[PDB]
């Protein structure tokens, strides 16, 4: 009946959706933190025991860094944890492409290390491991929709590194029995998604201009089509695949697909604000058409050199094995940051 | 690119607290001020984004920031080539100590083999005479002092993962100057301090704990070693004894200190002073407390937790070569820097409990 | 026009046979050779100008790693080659199991170094790069025969880091317009085969139990099935695929299958002795028809935890865009080896 | 009983000599071996118990490396020896220089990565730990002669590297009462040093010129100065320090300098020929005076841009703690290489 749970990653947008899932659930939640010169654990501070002496009571935090081998051997020793979610990562597509030897060492070599440690540490019969595994294995895609037998086309170093991570997972499971499965999980934002991911920009963006903060701000590929979720509906997949009586991968999605151009007329929408575009390519500004304000321009900057144009998931493994249904749909996401943002930056323009 | 009259600097560690202290020093004299940040999951830029050009939008002006890190060479190598600084400052570090002793393979490559890396992206570049290099250098390096004060003969005796780390870096940057004719220079700081330093730090936690304290947040808090001594100045001053080290005119390794010694207790005692407690201990060792004569209250306990396996038990830093050579006076005494830092903390704490 | 090749691995079986063949059409030849303790370079110390002295003539040897990024930069720098065969590898699938994270640091982050490095010195659209991929990457193949198209499944932490390696070299390609190929060769082999490789281990042991210095050698699963060519055939392959008017992969193979079982009956026949097994699993032996000497045991310890049970490759895409064929067939494979090995421990008994 | 020694670094020149006095002394001798595209064994493949058939005996190998922390553990786990001597190094100052990072992992970081593997598996106060220090520390030297006291002065990243390993190994002694020591050990040579090492380089070529298969070699600094003693008595030395009742560094030497120039005076004294110098600087030369003839030149390419000037070592503390004492000296050096490498090229002129 004992339940200890080892997030890498706890810091991130999942890792403090999942470690509240986990606490609720009864778990006790150990997490693995970054050293940095400022500390990195506001989107986890509310879950001290007591937050305003930073007390732990069941969430427990620990120094470390996927690429010190040592430091996770120590910490998965002294945690002895039932189950695993290695959500650690360097995980922005567009910095890995500048920060490639980096990205792989953490996303890809990072999980080798962590499955060794679990390895040396006696607990490949005791441990259940979640691995984040992503969409962007798809790449260019080569099924619509794209499943968990859709053979893999990355795009980036981070694809790359992650799909290292999904295989040396997939080899730990049949050289050694261990319970270790790939979440290939689509993507998926939240009030709490890293401000430079396009979904957060956008609300961010618009919450600014709202406001009278901002005026203006640029985009990259406004046509880029995506399959977006909410990270509090899946961490709870996560958690069901550890659940699952057999390891198995599983695409964890929405099935509906929505463009860039989309979510930034639907966020000014919730603002009062229709937006008109005009202009092509890297000339297209989009124009509030109440007051004919420019607020969205395009820079080639945020561009991918290897763009992954088109992503849909099909998660019927997933709902017929794990009985997992997707809760929010695009829509309530759209307001629901928008709305948040908006808060936020009431609260400090600096925000 | 390169002409006189051209400042242009690069910051590696721009997001801590002598980064964030250099970079409105070098700003202010109208360099254009490059940083190396990391990737981070939520933004951590906190200590300079007020030097943003808007900083409600985050547009940046005269600093232009750089996501980076030291143990990637080709990341490296790209910055560099792209900005061509004329001065480059390796502030970035794991540089805390107790921390090292659980993390030290990150730690040496990080601050040990990263320095190399970023001396090897100077060399790979082609900027070998085109720039000086800044090394951030440590009294952790003296760890258990072979002569007091210390000064840049006195031979290191490192006493963790950071200070061993540290040392090679200290003599990889010795390495370069030598073999290559690199302007490069190691500042041999002592500990320097400020409300923008690290909350883990000594000095920071006691302060941040007495204003908490103060405002009924807190009861009591653990410290580690009682009894160390260290030479504590101002960071802001020292940011400008990293500067005055690169206009020397010949590329000189120098210490940086106040050369007056205070124990952890007398942090401790002067803080509490500060909002009106004296504080009187009882007990040895892991049984120490120190208790508010006033209230009788006990504040202060001790925690082995916060020892380290092999402490630096007294450091003195004799800066008397920079004195001469750079001019370089300490403006901030330990005193006030006691009084900034629980005055600045008290605020941060009134304004937010969770902070 | 300039013909400077820089060969990665130029120490290994490949990159000696590869160096002879850029020679004799007039290429200057550069390699990157380990620091070791002892020489390495045992396999091309004849292409030395004069061999007595180690002086060199037009192949150019230069101490280097695939880990050191720095020295990979310097080294591009310096010889600015136009065509680069990154052969450098820990290339043992058996020894990558103990050996996980050297082998993808090598295989894998290695070879995004060495595309870096390209990139660092100004050369994406001045050099031609090719990545020494395997037919390892099928693994537990998906297929039968394999094919360019085949969905890859490693099954060892060396197929995980090649699958890195293949997909990091495809990314440069698009991304930056990078000349880059990978060859996907099946398994070749040759006199200069490593002596742990099981067709040379065969050769060699049989060649000691010939002249009398051995009398029984073990094995591990004598199922697996391979297909089996002449390295000096496919280092043809990797220099046509550098001449192709634009980058494409290629898979390059026999398409004929024989059993390690066979292999060993092939070998022993060249010596004269008919090998009959007897037993099953564990305790299968090989014996001589003629003597009624027990010469071939199996030891578990030279079991995979995942093995690759079968691979069979597709060249036709090769054979017709590169005209491309193999010249060496597996019997003559064989013989080869055999009879090599045998000269060789007749000068020297402990070889 | 129970003596179970792991050498790291067993296939190098200290090594090899280490191996057999332990065995001599009834160990159980472990060593780490490098995968190598060829094998690495040959100083001491007399020490498998079946040489021709490369069965083990008493020495066993493991394949690993020091950038493996991983393998590392396992190894120690798997062994779980009584001593531990790391020997394993890039170990060459001028190769350092343009392989500054490599050197750096493997020679600093590895020596760490080899006590946190002791720490892991559970052995810090079972195990006694050699580092294999040098006088490269003292670099600019300090004092003269040097000796424990004398303060370090590194000269490459080579000296730079073993820095950082001298002082972690002080580290973990006095963090965790770990038993390690530095063997601060001045140069060594032998019939078995590596062929570009001076001493090495000299005798080899002197040896080619005896049997008229070369007739000129170049060097780099003729005036370098350095205490030279023989690796077969160093290895002593460092079992000794881990016979001492308390973990100490020690300085091993044999307090008497001769020049690189001495170095190839005398050796060609013992094939018969006075060298005479003429010139200056990169355009001296060396004639043998009987002939005439030109046998050494001199070609800045060796030089070292931070060069190591003058080396002499103490060993007072040794000698009267460890009771050592050097048994070869300097002629009996030169002389003794000399023949060797004269025996060695008669059977082979492309040695
Ligand atoms: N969100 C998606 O749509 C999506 C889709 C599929 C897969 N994924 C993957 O799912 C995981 C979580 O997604 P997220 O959106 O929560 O990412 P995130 O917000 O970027 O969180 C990333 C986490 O990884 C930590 N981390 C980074 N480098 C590390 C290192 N070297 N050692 C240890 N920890 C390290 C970060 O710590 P700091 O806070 O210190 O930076 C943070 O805790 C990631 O692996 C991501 O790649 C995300
Ligand atoms: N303060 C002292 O008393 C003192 C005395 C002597 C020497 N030093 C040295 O002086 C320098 C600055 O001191 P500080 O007090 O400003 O330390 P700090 O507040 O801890 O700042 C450290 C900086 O290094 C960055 N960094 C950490 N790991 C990095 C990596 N892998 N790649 C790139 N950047 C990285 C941090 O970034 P994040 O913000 O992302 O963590 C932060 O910007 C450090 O090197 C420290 O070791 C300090
Ligand atoms: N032979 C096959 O059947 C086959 C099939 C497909 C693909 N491959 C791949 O094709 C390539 C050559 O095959 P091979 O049979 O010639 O392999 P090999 O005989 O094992 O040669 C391997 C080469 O890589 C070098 N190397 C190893 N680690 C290195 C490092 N860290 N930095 C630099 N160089 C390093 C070795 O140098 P040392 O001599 O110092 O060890 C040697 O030169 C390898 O990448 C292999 O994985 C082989
Ligand atoms: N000889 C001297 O005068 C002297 C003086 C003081 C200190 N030292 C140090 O004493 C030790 C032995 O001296 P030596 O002359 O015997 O040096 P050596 O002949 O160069 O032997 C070096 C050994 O280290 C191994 N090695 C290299 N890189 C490795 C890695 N990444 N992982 C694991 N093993 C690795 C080599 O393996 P390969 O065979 O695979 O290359 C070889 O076994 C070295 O640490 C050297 O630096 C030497
Ligand atoms: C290093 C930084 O990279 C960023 O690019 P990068 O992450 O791609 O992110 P961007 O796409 O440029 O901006 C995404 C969102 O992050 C916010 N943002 C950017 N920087 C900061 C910051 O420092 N603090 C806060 N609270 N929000 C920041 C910005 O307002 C926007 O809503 C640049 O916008 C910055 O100027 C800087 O150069
Ligand atoms: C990972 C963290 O390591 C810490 O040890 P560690 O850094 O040595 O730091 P400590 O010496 O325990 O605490 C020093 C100061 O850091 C503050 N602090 C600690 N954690 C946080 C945090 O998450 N957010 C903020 N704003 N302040 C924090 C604490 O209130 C105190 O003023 C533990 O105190 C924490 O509970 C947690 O385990
Ligand atoms: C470290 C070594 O790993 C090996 O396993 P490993 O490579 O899988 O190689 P094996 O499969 O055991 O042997 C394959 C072939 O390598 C030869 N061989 C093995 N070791 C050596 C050697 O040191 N020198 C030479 N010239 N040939 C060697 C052996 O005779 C056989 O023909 C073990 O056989 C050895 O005893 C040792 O443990
Ligand atoms: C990579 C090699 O670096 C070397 O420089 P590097 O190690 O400094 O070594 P050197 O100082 O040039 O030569 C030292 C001694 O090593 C021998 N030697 C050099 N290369 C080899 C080899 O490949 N096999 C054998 N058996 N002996 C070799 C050489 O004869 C001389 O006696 C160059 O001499 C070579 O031409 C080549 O470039
Ligand atoms: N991050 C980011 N993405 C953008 C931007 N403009 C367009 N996009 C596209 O939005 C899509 C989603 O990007 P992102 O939020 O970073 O998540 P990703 O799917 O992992 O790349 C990608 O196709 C981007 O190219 C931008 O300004 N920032
Ligand atoms: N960080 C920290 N240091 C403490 C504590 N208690 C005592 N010390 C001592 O205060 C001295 C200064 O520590 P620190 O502020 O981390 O700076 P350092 O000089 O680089 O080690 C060291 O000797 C510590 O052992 C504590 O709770 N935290
Ligand atoms: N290396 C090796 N392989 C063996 C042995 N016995 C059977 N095999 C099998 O032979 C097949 C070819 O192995 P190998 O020559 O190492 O090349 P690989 O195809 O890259 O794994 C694999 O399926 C091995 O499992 C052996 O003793 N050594
Ligand atoms: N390796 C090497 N060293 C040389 C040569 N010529 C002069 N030396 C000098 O001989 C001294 C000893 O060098 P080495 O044998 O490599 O051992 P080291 O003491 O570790 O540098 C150094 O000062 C070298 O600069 C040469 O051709 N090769």
């Amino acid at each position: 009946g004992r339940n200890v749970a080892l997030i890498t990653g706890i810091t991130g947008q999942d890792g403090s959706y999942l470690a509240e899932f986990l606490l609720e659930k009864g778990y006790e939640v150990h997490g693995i933190v970054r050293r940095s010169s400022s500390f990195n654990t506001g989107r986890i501070e509310h879950l001290y025991k007591n937050p305003q002496a930073h007390i732990e009571g069941n969430m427990k935090l620990h120094y470390g860094d996927l690429t010190d081998s040592t430091c996770l051997v120590k910490i998965i020793n002294e945690v002895k944890p039932t189950e695993i979610y290695n959500l650690g990562a360097q995980s922005h597509v567009k910095i890995s492409f500048d920060l490639a030897e980096y990205t792989a060492d953490v996303d890809g070599v990072g999980t080798l290390r962590l499955l060794d440690a679990v390895k040396t540490c006696g607990l490949i019969n005791s441990v259940k491991f979640y691995q984040a595994s992503t969409s962007e294995l798809y790449g260019k895609v080569q099924e619509i929709p794209q499943k968990e037998t859709t053979p893999f086309y990355p795009r980036s170093p981070y694809g790359a590194a992650k799909l290292y991570a999904y295989w040396i997972v997939v080899n730990f499971r049949e050289a050694y029995n261990l319970f270790a499965v790939n979440g290939i999980l689509f993507n998926h934002e939240s009030p709490r998604r890293g401000a430079n991911f396009v979904t957060r920009k956008i609300s961010r963006s618009v919450a600014k201009i709202y406001l009278g903060q901002l005026e203006c701000f640029s985009l990259g590929n406004l046509d880029a089509k995506r399959d977006w979720g909410h990270a509090k509906d899946y961490v709870e997949a996560m958690w069901l695949m550890l659940q699952n009586d057999e390891p198995e991968d599983f695409v964890i999605a929405t099935g509906e697909v929505h463009s860039v151009r989309e979510f930034v007329e639907k966020s000014f929408l919730h603002i009062g604000k229709t937006i008109v575009w005009e202009g092509k390519n890297e000339n297209e500004v989009g124009r509030c058409k109440e007051t004919g304000k420019v607020h969205v321009t395009v820079d080639l900057k945020y561009y991918r050199p290897t763009e992954v144009d088109f992503l849909q998931g099909d998660c019927t493994k997933a709902k017929q094995k794990l009985n997992w249904k997707p809760r929010v749909a695009f829509d309530e996401l759209v307001r629901e940051m928008v709305h948040a943002d908006v808060e936020l930056m009431r609260t400090n323009p600096n925000a």
